[PDB]
């Protein structure tokens, strides 16, 4: 029933009960782990969600039993049997967005949880007001270089209408250019939308970052194109402490992650767009982003630089150029100040995020594979830690795209 | 689809499907509602199932599926069960059993080699003296002088109501850990317990850094003896830096072989709870677990001080820079001394060569991710991006309790 979870650098353990709480299904069973695959492959249920929601949120703040959860729990049992749907109070969709952060299995800077701005964007009609609100997130959670968690949640999905999208799979991306031969020009994840985007009328640039406008969905209705204001978009210029070359590389990335195409699901509602946005942990630039074979692959420029053998792989010259490269990103974000957090300094507050939880809620759950940093595992303290992993609601989930 | 788990390579785009873990006949510690995969541990009618399964793997393994040899050889088994309450495996058989264990290890690396490995029967073993004898020949046929060989000695199987054989030591090869007043650990942290029963039982232990332990060795309903491994067997391995001249200075040493000798051999319901194995090392088993984690060696600090990096603020990434010099001393003390040795990088390349005819071969390759992808430069190695299907096949290696 409930596992003992264990870390093997301290000898300290701990048992999670907080799973008995997952209503929800993963991808594993006694015969076989699924564990490291990235995708998953009626009134009566939600009104039990939507109760069991609005009892999360009363003992949230702690007037659980008193006669206004009574009165609210009665509001939603009315609506949903009379309209087959509810919506949620402000207060509630706002306590909602934070509980569905808190049970991300995959996110590493959960500590931050609490601190969560929170905009009701449920009041848009329109892809012109939809880019509005986006403009105006990204404006606030940008705040010059001093980076602030937010979320920007649109109207909820509706039976039978269309869903509201952001067809962009973040609200900044570099563009993707299919070339002659096969090859690409900017950044390979991106190929796909770069050109959805062309196909809806966008001029094309020719860079390798080329930051792509955004495709805005309102329900039943063709994406609309809209170009986000150059001064919105905060780039940083990487350059390295010691290496004086090393900028002639011209690389740079934009300073906001915020994931546009997860769906945000609570008490049985699900808003289909919810844009998000906290913070980079170095490492998604200077590890996954600029050395993925599949992405902008410049781990053998990085080495022929540093004048590498890169003759043989036990000269290690991909470990050493991964390095220099994500201190070149730490160095440069630091240096246009602007928020970002190493992976030891990262996962050494997960860990604190991992005991304030096993106080609070008896357990946390955590996706090993996507909190161990990609390089560097076993010298961060989470590679040592045993996690479990199960769905709680409020939560992010993936959805299909829109096309 | 496919009614089977889909896998997917996100690096290079391709799918399978994995059919190979419908074979499976035991449950994992997962279930729907959580996945505990990042976990280190999560009756005659009985065993007579499993040996007629490892039975038809073995006459499937030499096209022999159905024939009569093979419906004899299910015969005898069932007799000897019988009358008996077990059985035997023939030399053929163990060799075959004990390579799929190999085969079927899903937290193992470099199963590329699974098809060339030395068994060595040792089933007519009757004392601890003779276990010693066996051991002492593993280990320098496996050693080889550097050209190391993968091997097996396989010891008596688990009788009933007589007692096991057990090496006690979790590996033929591993350095003494002593508590010391202060209350610190000279030399490996993780051996202190091991290191404190061999004293127990006699040993003089020693005060270094790196002591290779006597072996407690365990025969049958016995008090376990203790040998000590004369020294010319042991192969070390001196590190030094490449061009950190000053490495060498640091006196830090390992062993060639890297011996597991505390997991149970399960073969068609046959129990060998003693049953050496040894391949030869992965870079980062040296330099980025046993002398970095923080409970073992710890050197990181160390070797960042000397490299002269700013150990006061993480941002620094002097933990990162130092373990790469580590592991690349351990990759070029280990080549300069002509041992055998593979990087992560070649290693994880290997094995996606593995998958990639265990595809073929059997329809998919029960992998743990998380013992897969490398301690260092995780997404850098070609498995980071390689979705994994885990479940336990039989024959396989098992951990087992410690015989004290
Ligand atoms: C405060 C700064 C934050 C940091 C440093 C952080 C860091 C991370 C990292 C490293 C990942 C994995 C990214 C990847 O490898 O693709 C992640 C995933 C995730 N984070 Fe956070 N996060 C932060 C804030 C947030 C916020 C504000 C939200 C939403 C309210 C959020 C929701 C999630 C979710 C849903 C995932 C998993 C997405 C997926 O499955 O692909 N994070 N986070
Ligand atoms: C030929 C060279 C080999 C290489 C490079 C190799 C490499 C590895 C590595 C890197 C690990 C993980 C070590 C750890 O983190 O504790 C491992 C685990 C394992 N290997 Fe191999 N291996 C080899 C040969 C063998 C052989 C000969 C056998 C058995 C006949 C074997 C059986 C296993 C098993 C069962 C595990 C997991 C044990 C556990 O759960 O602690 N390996 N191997
Ligand atoms: N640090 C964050 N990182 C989000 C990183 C998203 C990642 N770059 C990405 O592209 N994710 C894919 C999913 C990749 N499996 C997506 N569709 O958004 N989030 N944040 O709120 O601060
Ligand atoms: N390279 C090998 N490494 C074996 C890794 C052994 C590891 N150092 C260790 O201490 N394993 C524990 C098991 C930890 N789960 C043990 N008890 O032997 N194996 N080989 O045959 O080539
Ligand atoms: C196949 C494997 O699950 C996949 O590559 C995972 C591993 N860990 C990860 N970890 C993080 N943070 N982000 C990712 O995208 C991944 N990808
Ligand atoms: C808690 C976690 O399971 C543990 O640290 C695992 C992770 N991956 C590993 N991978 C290998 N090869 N060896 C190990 O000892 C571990 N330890
Ligand atoms: C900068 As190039 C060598
Ligand atoms: C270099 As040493 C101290
Ligand atoms: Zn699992």
């Amino acid at each position: 029933k409930f596992p003992r979870v264990k870390n093997w650098e301290l000898g300290s353990i701990t048992y999670d009960t907080l799973c008995a709480q997952s209503q929800q299904d993963g991808p594993c069973t006694p015969r076989r782990c699924l564990g490291s695959l990235v995708l998953p492959r009626p009134a009566e249920q939600l009104l039990s969600q939507a109760r069991d929601f609005i009892n999360q949120y009363y003992s949230s703040i702690k007037r659980s039993g008193s006669q206004a959860h009574e009165e609210r729990l009665q509001e939603v049992e009315a609506e949903v049997a009379s309209t087959g749907t509810y919506h949620l109070r402000e207060s509630e969709l706002v306590f909602g967005a934070k509980q569905a952060w808190r049970n991300a299995p995959r996110c590493v800077g959960r500590i931050q949880w609490g601190k969560l701005q929170v905009f009701d964007a449920r009041d848009c009609s329109s892809a012109q007001e939809m880019f509005t609100y986006i403009c105006n997130h990204i404006k606030y959670a940008t705040n010059r270089g001093n980076l602030r968690s937010a979320i920007t949640v649109f109207p909820q999905r509706a039976p039978g209408r269309g869903d509201f999208r952001i067809w962009n799979s973040q609200l900044v991306r570099y563009a993707g250019y299919r070339q002659q031969d096969g090859s690409v020009r900017g950044d390979p994840a991106n190929v796909e939308i770069t050109e959805l985007c062309i196909q809806h009328g966008w001029t094309p640039g020719n860079g390798r970052f080329d930051v792509l406008p955004l495709l805005l969905q309102a329900p039943d209705e063709a994406p609309e194109l809209f170009v986000l204001p150059p001064e919105l978009v905060l780039e940083v210029p990487l350059e390295h402490p010691t290496l004086e070359w090393f900028a002639a590389l011209g690389l740079r990335w934009y300073a906001l992650p915020a994931v546009s195409n997860m769906l945000l699901e609570i008490g049985g509602l699900e808003f289909s767009a919810a844009p998000f946005s906290g913070w980079y942990m170095s490492t998604e630039i200077g590890t996954r982003n600029l050395c993925d074979p599949h992405r902008y692959n410049i781990l053998e420029d990085v080495a022929v630089c540093m004048d590498l053998d890169t003759r043989t792989t036990s000269s290690l010259w991909k470990d050493k150029a991964a390095v220099e490269i994500n201190l070149a990103v730490l160095h440069s974000f630091q240096l246009a100040k602007v928020t970002i957090v190493d992976h030891h300094a990262a996962t050494v507050s997960f860990m604190k995020h991992l005991d304030n939880e096993q106080k609070a809620r008896g357990g946390c759950p955590a996706d090993w594979a996507w909190i161990v940093p990609p390089i560097s595992g076993s010298l961060t303290p989470v590679f040592h830690q045993e996690m479990v992993n199960y769905i709680l609601s409020p939560a992010f989930r993936y959805q299909p795209d829109p096309w």
